């Protein structure tokens, strides 16, 4: 059954709760973003109202084939009413179309659900600043002090300079970027922009990008692999074997590959700065691991929560074992004692 952390008290609303069949009492199902863990169970066969951003609605319509009658897209930064209750959707700084939701309960309680998010100080000057928030449902993916990572902009600058140098040294080199879902689009679009190229990709991936309301998208992407010097491939193919194989496929139009695997955290975040990063190399193929994160680091999460000062925190990630829950509660108490709420 639907866990308490996916329910919003004093409404019949749920959030990211599609895998449990009909939820007893639920009149509206919110979807924070289009990642399969969160949407799991949604398909053309679902027949209840789904509330979400415009981008998330385009994906539901076109990729999942959910019937249009059940999609209720809502604009951002706008006070709306859903089944008698005031809500606001905010940018989560996660993947395209990802939202946090602010719920103003009839009793006067205010609840923020972050969805998946990468906390940022720009969130301190949104509609959140205008009133007290009593309860916070928090993306706790990286809630431990070992999880540090560079800013998105440091990582993109590194990727840009790296790609530019390599293709100026060898104008017959191909750049490959790995991908599995939506998110991290800036990696491949920034590389392409410094090389004066479109990004080539499969028909399924092009269809996905065409849903995302990216300005001038038709000038940036193509399904003609031949005509482009930055290609997208599935993350699974980003290895020496998969990359040599793809290089055979391109018809001797390129004689070298430089590939990027955008990952989350891995253990080498604890020493190495982005400037020290060096690739793995085998012959004419080089692979760079770059920690481009769309979740809060420990310090980013801690700052946001210390600013917000919630009366209660409900974790939404890593809640499946008591050891994890216990560890997270410890950090929440530390943050509260330090900041005086
Ligand atoms: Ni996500």
């Amino acid at each position: 059954t639907c866990p308490f952390y996916k329910k919003i008290p004093g409404t019949g609303f749920t959030v990211d709760a599609f895998q449990y069949g009909v939820v007893e009492g639920c009149t509206a199902y919110f979807l924070t973003h289009f990642h399969s863990d969160h949407y799991a169970g949604l398909s053309k066969h679902f027949t209840f109202p789904v509330y979400c951003s415009e981008i998330t609605g385009n994906l539901l319509k076109n990729k999942l084939h959910v019937q249009e009658q059940y999609i209720h897209p809502l604009p951002l930064d706008t006070e709306c009413i859903v089944n008698g209750v005031k809500v606001v959707l905010l940018d989560a700084n996660h993947c395209p179309g990802a939202v946090m939701i602010l719920f103003y309960l009839p009793n006067g309680t205010v609840i923020l659900h972050t969805g998946d998010f990468r906390a940022d100080p720009s969130m301190e000057r949104s509609l959140l600043a205008d009133q007290k928030v009593h309860m916070l449902y928090l993306d706790t993916t990286y809630c431990s002090p070992e999880y540090t990572f560079p800013s998105q902009q440091e990582v993109i600058r590194f990727a840009i300079n790296t790609a530019f140098e390599a293709v100026t040294l060898n104008p017959h080199a191909l750049v490959v970027c790995g991908t599995y879902s939506i998110g991290k689009e800036k990696v491949f679009l920034a590389i392409a922009d410094v090389l004066g190229s479109k990004v080539g990709m499969s028909q399924e991936k092009y269809k996905t990008l065409q849903c995302l309301n990216i300005p001038e998208i038709n000038s940036l992407i193509t399904t003609d692999m031949c005509s482009s010097l930055v290609h997208l491939l599935p993350m699974m193919q980003i290895n020496f074997k998969g990359l040599q194989s793809h290089l055979k496929k391109c018809g001797g139009k390129y004689n070298q590959i430089l590939a990027f695997r955008p990952t989350g955290w891995t253990h080498s975040n604890k020493f190495t700065r982005i400037a020290d990063v060096i690739p793995q190399t085998k012959g004419n193929i080089s692979i760079y691991g770059i920690p481009y994160s769309e979740h809060s680091s420990y310090l980013e999460m801690k700052r946001f929560v210390q600013w917000l000062k919630p009366q209660k925190i409900i974790p939404t990630v890593n809640v499946g074992t008591w050891k994890s829950r216990s560890t997270m509660e410890k950090y929440f108490r530390e943050w509260k004692l330090e900041a005086g709420y």
